């Protein structure tokens, strides 16, 4: 599924996740269109075992398992299959358990680069009428 980018925009809201972290809420939604362009069923096999997975395009290697990446670990104790069910909430709360850590969101690439310098309050302007 697809989502609406104020549609995705108030879901990561309710979610919890404005100012999660440090994090304002355009900034998520500046990674997830640029990790997935919105599409909770994302794959993207990475040439070793690995396999970046939804709409945070989270890695087989470290935070699920797909059952194909060995020696991996599982740090969020998910099945890789549930961040491509069309919800957003189990690759929302494996997420929280990312940026906590402390990288944060630079754990995720296309954020370090497509979001970072960017004006990010402009991926949820126009989303309140
Ligand atoms: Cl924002
Ligand atoms: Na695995
Ligand atoms: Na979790």
């Amino acid at each position: 599924k697809v989502f609406g980018r104020c549609e995705l925009a108030a879901a990561m809201k309710r979610h919890g996740l404005d100012n999660y972290r440090g994090y304002s809420l355009g900034n998520w939604v500046c990674a997830a269109k640029f990790e997935s362009n919105f599409n909770t069923q994302a794959t993207n096999r990475n040439t070793d075992g690995s396999t970046d997975y939804g709409i945070l395009q989270i890695n087989s290697r470290w935070w699920c398992n797909d059952g194909r990446t060995p020696g991996s670990r599982n740090l969020c104790n998910i099945p890789c299959s549930a961040l491509l069910s069309s919800d957003i909430t189990a690759s929302v709360n494996c997420a929280k358990k990312i940026v906590s850590d402390g990288n944060g969101m630079n754990a995720w690439v296309a954020w370090r680069n497509r979001c970072k310098g960017t004006d990010v309050q402009a991926w949820i302007r126009g989303c309140r009428l």
